[PDB]
């Protein structure tokens, strides 16, 4: 399948070169997979989600996304126009308040929630969790991400936006999950992207158009935007049967575009997520 005039990041993930604008992908499109977006919520009524999104858990007075961040990330995972895996099922877990903040204890509870809640959902092709959040190093936060991964969920986490080594941030620094840095449309490391040996992969993160609250759209930047590209890619590849939740991060690294990014510090992987789809 071909989506013309796609957001640059979608085009990038199906291309061996920057500078194109059509996204190419297998029509299975993540059907039968599920992606949890652990964030500020999801505006599931947005026409872009086509009834495939729902809130399953909140720790606050509402499950609605009063911020936009979680809706944007969910849109990059699986919206019809802005999403990588256009037929996946999206499940929102609201661990962040409408200012975008959340206590580590709530975030940990949300991860353990997903590890159990997947057993209440129909995801025959597999389960992914996208975590566009983080703070300073916490062994308890890393352990929660490790449990979620161990339970059979492909966990993708943001590297962070400090232009610093991600070893000092959580859950970015957990070795067993997929830690995602950000790139721009010219294949440069995004100016804010964290780096370091703990990164597994880069995805599009600068000037990413996606869904927003109030039935709208907007373009924003962050490792928060790169992470759902990788989460959606995992769901898509799992639906194709090419990999599993336990092996998808490694498979994405195996099959990435290699050596094409600029300003990658010595010792950080130079790997850009790529679907290897041959139309």
């Amino acid at each position: 399948a071909a989506q013309t005039n796609a957001p640059w990041g979608l085009a990038r993930i199906s291309s061996t070169s920057p500078g194109t604008s059509t996204y190419y992908y297998d029509e299975s499109a993540g059907q039968g997979s599920c992606v949890y977006v652990i964030d500020t919520g999801i505006e599931a009524s947005h026409p872009e989600f086509e009834g495939r999104a729902q809130m399953v858990k909140t720790y606050y007075y509402s499950s609605r996304d009063g911020n936009g961040h979680g809706t944007h990330c969910a849109g990059t995972v699986g919206s019809r126009t802005y999403g990588v895996a256009k037929k996946t099922q999206l499940f929102g877990v609201k661990v962040l308040d409408d200012n975008g903040s959340g206590q580590y204890s709530t975030i940990i509870a949300g991860m353990d929630f997903v590890a159990s809640d997947k057993n209440n959902r129909n995801c025959p092709k597999g389960v992914v969790a996208s975590l566009s959040l983080g703070g300073g190093y916490s062994s308890s936060v890393n352990s929660a991400a490790a449990r979620l991964q161990s339970s059979g969920v492909m966990v993708a986490v943001a590297a962070g936006n400090n232009n610093a080594d991600a070893r000092n941030y959580s859950p970015a620094s957990e070795p067993s999950v997929c830690t995602v840095g950000a790139s721009d449309r010219y294949d440069r490391r995004s100016s804010f992207s964290n780096y370091g040996s703990v990164l597994d992969i880069f995805g599009p993160g600068t000037d990413i158009l996606s869904t927003w609250i109030g039935g709208s759209t907007r373009s924003i930047s962050g490792t928060s935007m790169a992470t759902p590209h990788v989460a959606g890619l995992a769901a898509y590849l799992m639906t194709l049967g090419k990999t599993t939740a336990a092996s998808a991060c490694r498979y994405i690294a195996d099959t990435a575009n290699k050596g094409d990014l600029s300003n990658i510090p010595f010792g950080t992987v130079n790997l850009l997520a790529y679907n290897n789809y041959q139309a």
